[PDB]
């Protein structure tokens, strides 16, 4: 049977799913690791023991335990990111969409979801891989990994809670794909890992980590890079937050063994209830439990690795959205609301700056403020609003990615950069939020092709073009169709630094993306904070 | 006789001079102080002992001893600023142009020449007061004062070389005008002091100094303000440069009396030959002997005086030119030449920045560099050239004046601000230099009215308009003609901060002159240098 596949871990039975008037095979909920439950909580994942019989892979698996957004109950804009399956620590599974008839050895794409390392699910409707798998004829895989304290509590030195285990979950899934995707018609030597936000950061981390490099061919990073200020902490900061977490649950803190033991007896929701109380500063765009520079997964600092070319050298395709920072301002900055234009006063602008660069002294705050203020019109609510939006997106997403791309390109084998600036016509979020963090995803997964979701014809065309770019890149290392009559997405070079816009208008090539602001964030500000 | 005037110091005989097909009286070379020669060198000026008989005031006096620009021998552009009379320490004289028939009690305007406090003459063709005196019917006075070490060598504590004596020369001339201008038909209660560059700074200094306030009614400052970074030094820096000057002339340095004595035996040219060797840094737009915050002429720091409103409160009219910094770059920055477009390389730009902000550390230099660099086109020679030009003008002239005007306006009784951006059609300097430091002067003195100088009709009209603004302001404290049909030059207020452009085009009102850059120079940079 086309729905029956014999893997090295055992037999699996998929289900035939309908897609754009056709069908394909879907193997949902395939286990790739032993449930990280009980004394296994916080531990490195263990490969799933092979099973006898046939594993029923007809339905989605549980989503990992995570904080649930209730800011706008029932609002689709936010609900679409929340777990749509029951939560459970028994959540290490992967899903596979396979073209029908089953391919023999085709391009494979593995999706890593974002969610600030504290949330995320591989089962979201917006991550449905059937459209992409079907349209581009690729074997699409979406993995899962532990988030929150469960995936990133770090107590360096102990083997019970070493940290980075969520990244190891990802790696194990990639190991499984490398070992078994061939049986699903996938070519293990042509696997592209791709993800957005924390998932984009993750992809970058697998590019850096020696232990992950050999498990994939190329990579795509969307609105995220390994060097993002929110993507990692030092072993010292990690330990401090772990201890503070224990302190929030009245844990004995005399030893790691003591702390770990206590944390393991707590119910999932007990950890989630206090998870945000460990942040060192009053901030936005900062998450409690994230990857840690432990000297193992990452041998040295990320910057020294990037400088010395200590990373996998292959081709990469990455980019950012126009208004990466709007969502976090909405959720955590005074003066921003979902149902108003959110014109910001000068006072709220200053408050916003303080929240956005939590690690800065007064001189630093003054530098940022000066950089983003039009002094000929400083009390303009729109300009103040948009200014804060840029500060957040530039500092947390765009500039970190630009630093990564420039460092990578020096040693890499091909870079393709994009700037997504199309505001979807059916967008439910307010206009002031613009082109939102994460809203390029629906185009990458081809949702616009579904009439019921009512996008415009132009948007359907954009999605098809984006899907073909992603899949062609995954297949060849070049998003451009060889001998095509279409406009060519140019390579990004250390010299020209070219990139393209991704929207419903005729492709346009630009250079030095957000260079003026990124020189400030990547060169000047750090030097300033270092000296002062 | 109309050319004979009996003053409290003695009788003076002027000469009838032709002007625009008419005539007026000119009393040139009137002494207002005893020659500051011999043991009087470096000393405070002494009032001129009254004389018996008639003083011949038919010809210009000698110019004070000063450095002479020989960079472009014969070039009118630079020669027009050099002494056009014989130099001598016996140079404390003033000139007076009087309408004919002699007025009874008319508006008086006293000109204070610039020249970085190290040079300058009241006899330059560009300072000929006959056009202004004739056209606007005012008694025009141009004074003189010691410059260089002669006027500003400062050894605080000693009464032989106290410092600021050049400013005291100016004050004595103003005292003379207050005491005798009535005999020339001038109204001593309606005297406006005006000057450009160091002369503009001087005007501001008389506004601040308690000992000068009562000697004039209102003021006009052109391309200069008291708080300019080059306009003054601390008593400590003043003493250091005095000692270093002595060290350059192999003087005994065991005591002030010793140093002073030695310096007094040197010929004028001996001091001038080493005058520039005492500057602490490799810089541009910095002069060796300038006013000193001694605690006498200026009771406290200039900034505290400005903050507390410790200054004369009256009306003021002031402004700057579009390209204040070009001249100094030409003379002291690598890559600039009179006969080329002076497109600057990135290296020369950096060299220029270092020379322009001599008192800054690396972080400071980086801040300036970042502020004036277009990172989307950093190797553009024109942009680099123009960028440096703005750095020099903004830092040394415009921003200091904007800080002064804003501080003054809080306590003042009326402020009128202008931005001169007309490039004269007969300008001999290269195009890249733009609207040059000091080139608004010829319009203020009405040279365009002289056909032989071949300006355009538009420029003649501009000059007449500027002359009428200056004289009307001097007469009433408002440059605007009451009940006029002409566009109104609006008051500058702390709230609106309005100003006008001064050129051959229809008057246009703007607000917050160079505010973006001045917030950098007046608020951010200082804070940065203070912290780091
Ligand atoms: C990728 C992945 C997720 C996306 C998405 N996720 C919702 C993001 C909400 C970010 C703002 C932080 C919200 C949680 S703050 C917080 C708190 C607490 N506990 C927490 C515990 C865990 C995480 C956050 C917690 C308790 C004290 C009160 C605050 C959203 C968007 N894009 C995404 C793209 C676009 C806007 C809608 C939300
Ligand atoms: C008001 C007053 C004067 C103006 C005017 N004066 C010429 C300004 C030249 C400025 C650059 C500094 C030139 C002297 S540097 C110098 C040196 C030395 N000694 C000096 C001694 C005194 C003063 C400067 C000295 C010896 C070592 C070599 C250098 C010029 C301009 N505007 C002016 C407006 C516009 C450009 C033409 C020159
Ligand atoms: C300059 O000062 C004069 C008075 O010293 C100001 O005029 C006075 O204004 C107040 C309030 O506006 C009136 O109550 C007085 O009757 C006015 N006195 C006279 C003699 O007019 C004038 O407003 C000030 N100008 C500026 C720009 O500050
Ligand atoms: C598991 O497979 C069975 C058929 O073997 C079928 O009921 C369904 O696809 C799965 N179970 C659930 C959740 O209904
Ligand atoms: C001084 O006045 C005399 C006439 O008294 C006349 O020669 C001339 O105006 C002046 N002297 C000079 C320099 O010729
Ligand atoms: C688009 O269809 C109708 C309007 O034509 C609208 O009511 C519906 O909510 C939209 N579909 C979705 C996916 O919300
Ligand atoms: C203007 O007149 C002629 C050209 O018409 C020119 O040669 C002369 O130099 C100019 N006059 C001046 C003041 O230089």
């Amino acid at each position: 049977s086309e729905l029956l596949v014999n893997t090295k871990s055992g037999k699996v039975m998929g289900t035939r799913v309908p897609v754009l008037s056709s069908h394909i095979s879907a193997f949902l909920g395939i286990p790739f690791a032993e449930p990280p439950v009980g004394n296994m909580r916080f531990r490195r994942p263990e490969p799933k023991k092979p099973w006898s019989g046939v594993w029923n892979a007809s339905t989605y698996p549980n989503n990992c335990q995570q904080y649930v957004d209730e800011q706008f109950p029932g609002f689709s804009g936010s609900e679409m990111w929340n777990p749509n399956r029951e939560m459970s620590e028994d959540c290490l599974y992967l899903n596979i969409w396979v073209p029908s008839p089953r391919p023999k050895s085709t391009t494979v794409m593995v999706w890593i979801y974002g969610g600030g390392f504290y949330s995320g699910s591989s089962t979201l409707d917006v991550y449905n891989g059937k459209y992409l798998a079907y349209t581009e004829e690729v074997v699409l895989v979406s993995l899962s990994y532990r988030v929150g304290a469960f995936g990133f509590l770090a107590l360096h030195g102990s083997q019970e809670a070493p940290g980075n285990v969520g990244l190891l979950d990802q790696r194990m899934a990639l190991q499984w794909v490398h070992d078994n995707i061939q049986f699903f018609g996938g070519d293990p030597k042509t696997v592209t890992i791709f993800g957005e936000s924390a998932g984009g950061a993750s992809v970058g981390m697998h590019i850096l980590s020696p232990g992950s490099r050999d498990l994939f061919r190329r990579a795509i990073l969307q609105s995220g890079s390994p060097n993002c200020p929110w993507a990692s902490v030092s072993v010292a900061e990690g330990r401090r937050r772990a201890v503070e977490l224990g302190r929030n649950l009245n844990c004995n803190l005399n030893s790691d063994e003591e702390l770990i033991h206590c944390l393991r007896e707590k119910k999932p929701q007990e950890l989630i209830d206090v998870e945000w109380n460990v942040l060192p500063f009053d901030s936005i765009f900062r998450f409690s439990f994230v990857p840690v520079i432990d000297g193992e997964f990452f041998p040295t600092s990320l910057e020294s690795m990037l400088n010395s070319g200590n990373f996998k050298k292959t081709q990469i395709l990455l980019g950012v959205n126009k208004d990466e920072g709007s969502f976090f301002l909405l959720y955590g900055a005074p003066g921003f609301s979902k149902d108003s234009e959110s014109k910001i006063s000068r006072e709220d602008f200053m408050s916003g700056v303080k929240l956005s660069v939590p690690h800065a002294n007064d001189l630093g705050l003054d530098a940022v403020t000066l950089q983003y203020t039009d002094w000929m019109d400083d009390n303009n609510g729109i300009k103040n609003r948009d200014g804060l939006d840029d500060i957040v997106g530039d500092h947390n997403v765009i500039c970190p990615l630009m630093h990564f791309v420039n460092k990578y390109t020096k040693f890499g084998n091909g870079t393709y950069l994009y700037f997504f600036n199309h505001r979807a016509s059916n967008l439910v979020w307010p206009e002031w939020m613009g082109v939102i963090h994460g809203y390029e995803i629906e185009f990458v997964f081809g949702l616009p092709l579904v009439k019921e979701l009512n996008y415009t014809a132009e948007e359907e065309a954009l999605s098809r073009r984006i899907m073909h770019y992603w899949a062609t890149f995954a297949k060849t290392g070049n998003p451009n169709e060889p001998h095509s009559q279409e406009s060519k997405w140019p390579l990004f070079t250390t010299k020209e630094q070219k990139f393209i816009d991704l929207n419903t208008e005729p492709m346009k090539v630009h250079q030095r993306l957000r260079v003026q602001m990124c020189v400030f964030w990547n060169q000047f500000l750090p030097k300033l904070l270092n000296a002062t």
